[PDB]
């Protein structure tokens, strides 16, 4: 159906932002079409952050991507499979993954996944 | 153990191309010296030595508040319990599943009234 990215948040007087993770609604990530892959950007350069952060969430899909920036991923639910130079790396719920700038990869999950990504630069 | 040995440790796998995966269940915490006299757990997992522009790791502790000044931007992902950050007098609470952004330069109080386990991701990676 309709997938508009949204989230509720609180920002303190000095700029500390807290995002309510339960409130996150996913937009479709166009770069993964024909698959329906969820992505919502939560922290951006508009917050004064050097790093971009957001959530991704999808079921049963793999898609190619080239990262022009470093990325750290934190798996909240399910499992994230990442394919790079032939090898598949798997991060299950509670695991942390680092993907280096310039990596041409396959992002995917054969089951389902929810994760936080943190990228540098924000641009 | 809070009055015992706290050696930071973690298991990981790294692919031929530099993609690294850390087994979160294997993380054992060191004491964060910057939180003393409180016993606060911290283990760095991703560092400039991995070729990373960002530093990342886990922190975990029970019932304790301590002061800290950040010379880096920090994104925090609360995995268990609750994180309370006080900045400019105001307390911000991030529960399990929530994300927090703390701007570079901020002098804060880090704490939890109960317990907390969370991931931090910091830029620059070489802030210390």
């Amino acid at each position: 159906g309709t997938m508009q990215p949204s989230f509720t948040s609180v920002t303190g007087k000095g700029g500390v932002k807290v995002i309510d993770g339960s409130s996150v609604k996913f937009g479709r990530f166009d770069g993964a079409e024909p698959h329906c892959v969820g992505l919502t950007d939560l922290v951006t350069e508009q917050d004064g952050s050097s790093m971009a952060a957001g959530f991704m969430q999808w079921d049963n899909a793999f898609f190619p991507w080239t990262l022009n920036y470093d990325e750290i991923d934190m798996v909240l639910e399910g499992e994230l499979h990442v394919r790079h130079e032939g090898e598949t790396m798997i991060a299950k719920a509670g695991d942390v993954m680092f993907i280096p700038k310039g990596s041409s990869i396959e992002f995917g999950t054969p089951t389902s996944v929810r994760f936080l990504y943190v990228a540098w630069p924000a641009n």
